[PDB]
């Protein structure tokens, strides 16, 4: 469920029947994952966390569901590793801190939410909703 030292205003991402997850936008500044944004079918779901940084878009193509996350921190999200159906890897930022897996307990389960917590400076918290497409 909920990883890294937490403590800030909650998110999560906009969950919806009829459509899913079809891209995906990170925004890192010099260090730190600042804010995070899926797009939901033909349109960008709303934009959650700290404002800032440089915003890596990132789209699946159909078909392609995010499977596995690693996830890094170290009194802020530093970096993030996203492994999809096809094969497909995403990195975001640098895998620098106290890595930690995020995986569905049950097979053919994927990536449907992504929620936590985050303040002024970036994220301090994050988590993955697993589901069936």
């Amino acid at each position: 469920k909920m990883y890294g030292p937490g403590g800030g205003k909650y998110f999560s991402t906009t969950e919806d029947y009829d459509h899913e997850i079809t891209g995906l936008r990170v925004s890192v500044g010099l260090l730190l994952v600042k804010s995070v944004q899926v797009k939901l079918g033909d349109s960008w779901d709303v934009k959650l966390g700290a404002l800032g940084g440089n915003t890596q878009e990132v789209t699946l193509q159909p078909g392609e569901y995010i499977t596995k996350v690693f996830v890094a921190f170290q009194a802020f999200l530093r970096g993030m590793v996203m492994y999809t159906s096809k094969d497909r890897y995403f990195y975001f930022g640098k895998l620098d801190g106290q890595i930690s897996s995020a995986y569905p307990s049950q097979e053919g389960q994927v990536l449907v939410g992504i929620y936590g917590q985050y303040q002024l400076l970036g994220i301090k918290s994050i988590g993955f909703e697993w589901n069936y497409p």
